[PDB]
């Protein structure tokens, strides 16, 4: 079972444990895993890069880190449409852009656990 | 120990369990607990209502629900400054505004567990 995730603020102890479990992905605001990052634990599926209270994080992700027990597929369009890119377990993408073989602005995704 | 929380997207199973534990608060986009909501599990302290990837949720919260084992204090200014309002365990505030005895735009907060 995989559904749309819930946006939440959790104590560092909780996110650290979800990180230890290994099924996660970190999206960074800057290239080379610099800047702040959004943390997602799976499995989870997002048809749009949004969240409650007006959160809209399209056009923000510049680098990606995938956990040791997760698989990430990003899509070019929303609602899991069109072209896709696959990032395997532990994968690191320092520059998430079309020029580097990905998309300039992916708009939906699916995070699986392995 | 209480620190700044980590913004994360988690599976419904995880947020449901954090909800069951009882130390949480839900911030709704509309009055009377309608619309979408941001979920926070504690303890946690936020000097500013922001998050990674450009998340800025000031001027958004219109109603609040406090968990059965949490206490919430909101401040009028950022960095826990100036006037405060206290919402005890299980509390529900259908209209979070100055006219109703609170603030039009609280800017920082502390979530404690009891």
């Amino acid at each position: 079972t995989i559904e749309v995730p819930v946006l939440t603020f959790v104590p560092v102890q909780v996110s650290a444990e979800l990180e230890n479990r290994g099924c996660w992905v970190k999206f960074f605001d800057k290239k080379n895993f610099q800047g702040d990052s959004l943390f997602l634990s799976g499995p989870a599926t997002l048809p749009r890069l949004i969240g409650p209270f007006g959160y809209d994080w399209e056009n923000k992700v510049r680098s990606v880190k995938v956990g040791p027990r997760a698989n990430l597929t990003i899509f070019d369009n929303h609602n899991y449409r069109d072209e896709d890119k696959f990032l395997d377990a532990g994968a690191n993408v320092a520059n998430l852009s079309k020029e580097m073989g990905f998309f300039d602005n992916f708009r939906s995704m699916v995070l699986n656990c392995i």
